[PDB]
RNA sequence: GAUUUCAUCAACACUGUGUCAUCCAUUGCCUUCAUGACGAACAAUAAGAAGACCUUUUUGAAGGGUCUCUUUCGUGAAUCA
């Protein structure tokens, strides 16, 4: 009768990791194409130039 | 199967298409393919010289190494049919 919650407690860990899976994907997808712009923005300028 | 934006939640990465710009330089503009023929040219492999050159030896003269031509084997080149 331990286990009886104790082992079905791990779901919420399951869950806690997924979403903080795809929290820091989303997070880091963000920042990395925000980046991607500024550098893209950068050529068209020197571009233009 | 569930779920951050539901391309990306991103005005980035792309996909396909259309348009535009751009030889850096050079070459060529299939009848590319076959047979037969020919002017000319070429050398790996090897050979043959009263033409010419250099070095060394004491010199006239001698030793060695080179330039030039030809042929065996052949070789591509391609004006035309």
């Amino acid at each position: 009768s331990s286990f009886l919650d104790a082992l079905g407690y791990l779901g919420s860990l399951i869950k806690d990791f997924k979403r903080r899976r795809f929290f820091l994907n989303k997070a880091h997808q963000r920042i990395r194409n925000k980046l991607g712009v500024s550098f893209a923005e950068r050529r068209s300028q020197i571009v233009s130039k």
